[PDB]
């Protein structure tokens, strides 16, 4: 929900992980 510490990227535009907010270059939750 904007902390980067999701864990994943998203260099696609894509976490590929839910509850996530992709937001580049990592996702956040």
């Amino acid at each position: 929900n904007g902390l980067p510490v999701c864990g994943e990227t998203c260099v696609g535009g894509t976490c590929n992980t839910p509850g996530c907010t992709c937001s580049w270059p990592v996702c956040t939750r």
